[PDB]
C-alpha cells in the first residue's frame, strides 16, 4: 500500500491488478515477488522466505560457558544457522530493555564457490533457495541484513567486507536495505599490499569495508596516538582533544591478511583455517563508534576475530564493550576455532588443559567471560508445548531479562519460524 | 474454466527459474506473473533520437592547426558526445583500420531518479553501449567514478561489456588529505574500473616509471626488462587531485575549471596498454586532461598516439577550457598572441596537430532540396576524407543514404 505509493506510477495498470491481489488474500510474500517483476531500478528475482514447520530456541551449553570475572563484561557466542539466530536475537532484544546493537561486523562469504564449500546451502554447485550463483548469493544477504537492520539502533553502524566478486551488487542491495542516504563510505582495505596473483594477470591487493549508518548516527574521531602508531601511511602531516577524522582509506602493517592469519595460528596452533581478519582491522572500525561501552554483533563469526578484537580494543580503550557472535560448526570451525581462540585468549589454558600455545607465552590472558549456545529446534506441529514455553523463559531469563512479567505466545513463535 | 489450462502450464514445468514456492504462490496467487526477471537494472524509455534530424562533423579550420606531420594526428569534437558517438561508429565503419585501443571517461556525478529518462545512469547506459562498439578486442575502457556510485556503474558495466571481462576495480588515493562531503568523514579516494573485450591483457610496468610515480605502492630480470604487475591501488604524490588541476591552471591561468584530473593518473592507464601506437578515446573530455596525458607520455614513451576528444560547450568550457589548454600545450603562445602563462615558462610546447569539428544538425526533407542535399552529400564525404578515409566506396547515393539514416540525433 504505502510501498507502492512511494513506488507511485512507472507501470500503475500492473499495479492496479496487484492491489487486487491485497484484496483476495502471507501477503507480503506475494507483495515483494510481485514488486521484483515490475519494478524500475536494480532488480533480481527474490525467493520467498518459507518458514519451515521447526521452530528455533537458544539452548546454553552450560559446560562450554565461563566466567571468570564477574565485573567484565558479559558476552554471548551462539553456535548455528545465523537465520535462526537473527530469528532469536530480535526476539530476545524486543522483550529486553536497551533494544540493539550499537556496533555491527560481519565478513560474510565473498565467492559464490567459498559460500557453498564450507557454509550454507540449500553439493557439486552453490544453491541457496532453489536459486545458482549470484542470485543464491543475494537471497542469503537480502534476509539476513534485513534482520540486522531490525537489530542496529537508531545511532549505529553497519560494517561489511566483501570482494570484488559481489561488492557493487552488495551495495546495491544495501543501499534497498538500509537507504542509500545511509551510506557512509566504500572504505578500500589494502589486506594484500604486496598483490595476489590473479587469473586476469594483475595484482589484486585491495577489498572493501561498506559502511553504513544508522539515520543519526555519527562517526566518532580517532585519537592521534593511536593514527601515528597503527595507520602511519594515512595520517603524517585545536579545540579539545586531538583528534583526526577517518580516512577511506586502510592500509599499514598492522592490517595485512597475514597479520590476522599469524595471530590466530598462533593461538590456536593450526593453520587449519586459513581466512582471518586483522584483528586491528575491526578495532578501528569498532573505534567509529563513539559509545566505548557499544554491543557489537557479528553473525558471520568465524574465527572470532570480532572478539578478540573487542577484548583488545577494551584493554586498550579503557570501556567495557560486549559481543555476540554467530557462526555455524562447518566442520568444527564454530566449536574447535572459535571456542579454543577465545578460550585460549581468556583462560591461557587450552580446552585439553595443555598451555603450549605460542601466544600465552607471548601476552596476559584477558579473563572475561563468554556464554555458549546451542539451536534446538523444535516441531511446529507440537507447537500447533511447555517444554517449549519452558526454554524460552530460560533463554530471557539467560540474557538477564526481568521474566516475571513475559509469557509464551503464539507472536512470539511464529517470529522464530526456522529454516528449511 | 481459464484456472484449468492455466494451472496446466504451471505443473507441466517449473526448473530453476522459478521455486517450488514461486510455483505454488503463482497458483496460489497472469502475464505478469509469468514475466521473467533479469538480474540487473531495469531503464525507463531513454530520450528518443530525432527522426527528422541528422547530425555531421565540420572542420573548423581556423581552429585546428598541424605543426609537423611526423607527429601522429588527433581529434577534438566539440558538441554532445551521442550525437558525436554516432558520428565515430559511421567513421570507424569506413576506416580501414576499426576501433579504439583505448576508452577513458570521467563522466558528472550529478532530482536525479537514474534509470529514468534524463537519469545519470541511463544516459550512461545509452553512450556506454556505443563506447562498447567503438572499442576494439584487445582494447580496454576506463571509468572514473565516485565513492558513492561507483557500484551501480560496476555492475551495469557488467551488463555491457559482462562480468568475464572486469579487470579492476582500482581505488586512487587522489585525495590523500581527505575532504568531507556527504557525511563526516574525509573522503579520500575515488574509483577507476577497468573493463576490457577478450585478447586484451594489461601491460606490466616499467621498474623506473613505478618507482618514481608510485614509491610507496612498490616497494622491494628473469626476462630481459624490470616489469612491475598493475596493483590496484594509486596512491602517489602526482596522482593529486590538485595536482590535476594546479597545472590545468598552470596552462589557462584561469581557476574557472575547478574538477581536473591529475594527467599522471592518465598516463599509467594508457600505458598499461600494450602498444606504444594506440588509439585513445575520451568523449567526456573536459579539459582535455587525456589529450595532454597522451602527448606527455609519447614524449616519455617515444611511441606516437593519438587521441580523439569529445566534450560540449556547457559553460563555454570545450571552446575555453580544453581547446586552450591543447592550444596553448601544442604551440607554446597563447592563442592571442601572448606567452606570458606559467607552463610554457617551466616546459617546451609539445608542436603537435590538433582538428577541430563542430557538430551541425540539418533537419530532415531537406533532402528534398536539391541544393541542401548535396551540401549534406558533401558534408558527409567531406568528415570521411578529414578522418583519413578513401571514399571511393559510399560515394554513391544509396552507400551515403544508409549511413545518412544511422546518424540521428537526440531529443532535445
Ligand atoms: N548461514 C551461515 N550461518 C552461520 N555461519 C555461517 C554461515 N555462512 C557462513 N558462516 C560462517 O561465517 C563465517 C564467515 C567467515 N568468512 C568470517 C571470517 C571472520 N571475519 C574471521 O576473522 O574468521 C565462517 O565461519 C562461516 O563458516
Ligand atoms: N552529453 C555530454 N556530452 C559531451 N560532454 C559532456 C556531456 N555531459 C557532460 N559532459 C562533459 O564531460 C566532462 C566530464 C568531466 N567531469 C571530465 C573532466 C575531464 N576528465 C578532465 O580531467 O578535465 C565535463 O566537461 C562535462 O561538461
Amino acid at each position: 500500500a504505502n510501498a507502492l505509493s512511494l513506488s507511485n506510477e512507472l507501470n500503475q495498470d500492473q499495479k492496479d491488478l496487484i492491489l487486487s491481489i491485497i484484496d483476495k488474500f502471507a501477503l507480503h510474500n506475494v507483495y515483494q515477488l510481485m514488486i521484483k517483476r515490475v519494478k524500475l531500478g536494480f532488480v533480481f528475482d527474490i525467493a520467498p522466505s518459507v518458514n519451515a514447520s521447526e521452530i528455533a530456541l537458544f539452548k546454553k551449553d552450560e559446560k562450554l560457558s565461563f566466567n571468570n570475572d564477574n565485573n567484565k563484561p558479559t558476552n554471548t557466542l551462539i553456535i548455528g544457522e545465523n537465520y535462526d539466530a537473527l530469528k532469536n536475537l530480535i526476539v530476545i532484544e524486543s522483550q529486553s530493555e536497551t533494544v540493539n546493537y550499537d556496533v555491527i561486523y560481519i565478513d560474510p562469504p565473498y565467492n559464490t564457490e567459498s559460500s557453498l564449500s564450507d557454509g550454507n546451502n540449500l553439493s557439486s554447485k552453490f544453491i541457496y533457495r532453489g536459486k545458482f550463483s549470484r542470485t543464491g548469493w543475494l537471497n542469503m544477504l537480502n534476509e539476513r541484513l534485513r534482520m540486522a537492520k531490525q537489530l542496529l539502533k537508531e545511532d549505529g553502524v553497519i560494517f561489511v567486507s566483501i570482494d570484488d566478486s559481489e561488492q557493487a551488487y552488495l551495495k546495491v542491495l544495501m543501499d534497498e536495505i538500509f537507504g542509500e542516504e545511509n551510506f557512509i563510505a566504500c572504505v578500500p582495505a589494502i589486506l594484500n599490499p604486496s598483490g595476489r596473483q590473479v587469473n586476469t594477470e594483475i595484482a589484486l591487493t585491495h577489498e572493501y569495508i561498506l559502511i553504513y549508518g544508522g539515520v543519526n548516527f555519527v562517526p566518532e574521531e580517532l585519537d592521534n596516538e593511536y593514527v601515528i602508531n597503527k595507520l602511519p601511511e594515512i595520517y603524517k602531516n585545536k579545540k579539545r582533544k586531538n583528534t583526526w577524522i577517518f580516512k577511506t582509506i586502510i592500509k599499514g602493517s598492522s592490517f595485512n591478511n597475514k597479520t590476522g592469519n599469524k595471530v590466530l595460528s598462533s593461538i590456536l596452533k593450526s593453520d587449519e583455517f586459513s581466512t582471518a581478519k586483522p584483528v586491528e582491522l575491526i578495532k578501528l572500525l569498532i573505534k567509529l563508534h563513539p559509545n566505548n561501552n557499544a554491543r557489537i554483533l557479528d553473525f558471520y563469526a568465524g574465527s572470532g576475530t570480532t572478539g578478540h578484537a573487542v577484548m583488545e580494543l577494551n584493554k586498550e580503550d579503557g570501556g567495557n564493550r560486549c559481543y555476540t557472535l554467530v557462526t555455524n560448526n562447518e566442520n568444527n570451525i564454530a566449536t574447535n576455532v572459535c571456542y579454543e581462540r577465545l578460550y585460549r585468549i581468556n583462560n591461557g589454558i587450552y580446552t585439553n588443559n595443555e598451555s603450549n600455545f605460542d601466544w600465552i607465552k607471548k601476552n596476559k590472558p584477558y579473563k572475561s567471560n563468554l556464554n555458549v549456545y546451542d539451536i534446538e529446534y523444535f516441531s511446529t506441529k507440537l507447537f500447533d508445548n511447555m517444554s517449549i514455553k519452558e526454554q524460552y523463559i530460560k533463554m530471557l531469563q539467560d540474557f538477564n531479562i526481568d521474566t516475571e512479567d513475559k509469557d509464551s505466545n503464539i507472536d512470539i513463535l511464529r517470529s522464530l519460524t526456522s529454516l528449511k
